[PDB]
């Protein structure tokens, strides 16, 4: 099924950090924790035990095995998925463990400011939804096309590279819900492109995302509550979504 509209947002918090990510578990689990990264690069993640903890800036610091770049990470099943800064390596870091798993996206743009999403200086966007685990990236072959790697969860390996043919120059940002890729306009306020990942075909999508045009750092669908999570100019937002 497809998204027909996005509701008014709920703001959870405003921080000084213009760019960052906030993330919650999306696996069918009782887990109230929140994970945050700040800025476009670093080696630390802040873990909050719950929302009141986030509200009061009471966090545990977790040191990562590799520096992250960008704002396109995701948390799924007690693991952080993220772009290893300055490489085409994607890292899966399980929070109670030492050695992460890694995979390489050999034909993906990953340096020299040739971003997948320029607004957020992002090269890769990891997304988790009802139909699988996905890595959105931009081709280093033609330097333009948006692709989505479909993952195998157990092996943390790529089973398929899906070419949308959509040029990244038209994309503001994106998220994936129920196996459908949704891409925003360059102003990041409307969704103007969509792609049925398992059907391998474009589908019509034109609906408003938000009224604010403030810079958009992170945009991510969480299948556990079916809400859009975003980070907008230091504002942590939640959007409800309406399916057809
Ligand atoms: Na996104």
């Amino acid at each position: 099924s497809m998204i027909t509209s996005i509701g008014n947002p709920a703001q959870v918090l405003k921080v000084r950090e213009t760019f960052g990510t906030w993330m919650r578990e999306s696996a069918n689990k009782s887990d109230d924790r929140i994970w945050v990264t700040e800025h476009f690069s670093g080696i630390m993640v802040k873990e909050f035990k719950d929302l009141p903890a986030l509200l009061n800036s009471s966090f545990t610091l977790l040191h990562l095995p590799h520096y992250f770049h960008g704002c396109g990470h995701a948390v799924y099943n007690n693991s952080l998925y993220y772009h290893k800064g300055g490489s085409n390596t994607i890292v899966r870091f399980e929070f109670g463990k030492e050695t992460p798993q890694t995979l390489k996206l050999e034909n993906a743009l990953y340096f020299d400011r040739k971003y997948l999403f320029a607004n957020s200086k992002t090269y890769f966007n990891i997304a988790v939804d009802e139909k699988g685990i996905w890595i959105i990236y931009a081709s280093s072959v033609d330097g333009s096309s948006i692709l989505v790697a479909q993952l195998d969860e157990r092996t943390f390996s790529v089973t398929q590279h899906i070419n949308t043919t959509y040029p990244k120059s038209k994309a503001g940002n994106a998220f994936i819900a129920r196996g459908i890729l949704y891409v925003t306009d360059t102003k990041d306020t409307r969704v103007t492109f969509a792609f049925d990942l398992l059907g391998g075909k474009q589908i019509n999508a034109n609906f408003d995302f938000r009224m604010s045009q403030s810079v958009l750092a992170m945009l991510s669908y969480n299948m556990r509550d079916q809400h859009l999570y975003s980070w907008e100019d230091g504002h942590l937002m939640l959007y409800p979504v309406q399916f057809l």
